[PDB]
């Protein structure tokens, strides 16, 4: 089975514990490091931070450490946009000029595939049109790929996008059952199903959804994500699950109302190391106490809450049930976001070092 775990590259500007670097890293807590994330200039891949090239030498130095690791860089993310890619996808020369310059760049920095995160084509200032230009894109670099392999005499790089839970999105700009056809697999981003974006409390990643759900409501929980990028056609072994090491705040209108559903008069007070409003890192959680914990049974997932601040979050409990769950759907295994959040250097939680993942690798193993 396969762990996919997100190193990012701006973890590094967190202050005191929370800053993260490669040496941060366990080259055998997962079988696949991806790298958040690289840009695009002038439709080629590029670096985003002044250190790029030195952490990407350590990011894939892990590897004489442990051979058995494939390493990654993911192109795109939520800030990104559209435009570049909507851009670099519309003429064959621009395509060809990013696929050259991505097996080029990946080679030279010794990484073993590619992740796409274009979030997302077909929507977000994304013409329907490039639903198929997508389709072509996975392609192009499918082929190039595999040509590139056996020229080279290398291991063929690969190829994985990161995708939306939303049947909104998916219908918008994915051509799932022939993308699956050329990605060696799909981590499927179930989380961020509700969020401080809305005036009522929220799970991020409610694995089932609550009685009291229905219609396009009822699909905002893990399980509809998931049978629905299966029964579009995607080989369930490739479909890797997400999970996130974060969780979702709120700022309750008032602490009398804790439950969730309850009103929310946006998001919940920004993390101390995260400092964005809305989110909070699993360690940031930690730090709770005089907090009270509770488990939306229909939904398998905690929350915790302290006067006006509820959030949402994921636990080594609801971790185990999931990883359990993807087990039963014969799933190719779970990707989390990121190796960043979760207590990487066991300094907070009491629960050693990356409580979380650790539990993912060995409940998967
Ligand atoms: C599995 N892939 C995957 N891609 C999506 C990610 O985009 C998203 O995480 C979010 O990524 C954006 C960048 O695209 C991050 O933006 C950064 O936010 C911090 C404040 O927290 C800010 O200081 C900047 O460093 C900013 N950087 C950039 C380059 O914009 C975050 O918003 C990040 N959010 C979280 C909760 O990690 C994940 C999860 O939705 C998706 O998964």
């Amino acid at each position: 089975a396969k762990l996919v775990c997100y190193f990012t590259n701006w973890a590094q500007y967190r202050q005191g514990e929370a800053r993260f670097l490669p040496k941060d890293l366990d080259p055998s807590l997962c079988t696949h490091l991806i790298y958040a994330f690289a840009g695009m200039t002038n439709h080629q891949l590029s670096t985003t931070e002044w250190n790029d090239e030195t952490l990407y030498q350590e990011f894939n130095g892990l590897k004489k450490m442990n051979p058995k690791l494939k390493t990654l860089l993911a192109i795109g993310g939520w800030n990104f946009g559209t435009q570049k890619f909507t851009d670099m996808v519309a003429t064959a020369n621009n395509r060809q000029t990013f696929v050259n310059s991505a097996i080029r760049f990946l080679r030279k920095y010794s990484f073993d595939g590619l992740d796409l995160d274009w979030e997302y084509p077909g929507s977000q200032g994304s013409p329907a049109v490039d639903k198929e230009r997508f389709t072509t894109l996975v392609q192009d670099l499918a082929n190039a790929f595999q040509q590139e392999a056996q020229t080279s005499g290398k291991e063929r790089l690969l190829l994985s996008a990161a995708v939306p839970a939303g049947q909104t999105y998916v219908d918008a700009g994915y051509e799932v059952d022939k993308i699956a056809q050329n990605l060696d697999f799909v981590n499927l981003m179930a989380y961020d199903f509700h969020g401080s974006w809305e005036k009522v409390t929220g799970h991020n990643s409610p694995l089932y959804k609550r009685q009291e759900q229905s219609g396009a409501a009822a699909s905002l929980n893990v399980d509809a994500a998931v049978q629905q990028w299966l029964q579009k056609g995607t080989p369930a072994s490739k479909l890797i699950l997400g999970m996130p090491t974060y969780g979702r705040s709120f700022t309750l209108a008032s602490s009398s109302d804790t439950r969730v559903g309850a009103p929310a008069t946006g998001s919940g007070t920004p993390g101390p190391f995260t400092k964005e409003g809305g989110m909070l890192a699993y360690y940031e959680v930690c730090s709770w106490k005089g907090a009270t914990k509770q488990r939306i049974q229909d939904q398998k997932v905690p929350y915790i809450f302290r006067d006006n601040q509820w959030v949402g979050f994921d636990d080594v409990e609801s971790f185990k049930t999931k990883v359990s769950y993807l087990k039963q759907k014969g799933l190719g295994g779970a990707m989390v976001w990121a190796l960043d959040l979760d207590d990487f250097a066991g300094f907070s939680c009491n629960q050693g070092r990356y409580p979380l993942i650790q539990t993912l690798r060995q409940e998967l193993s």
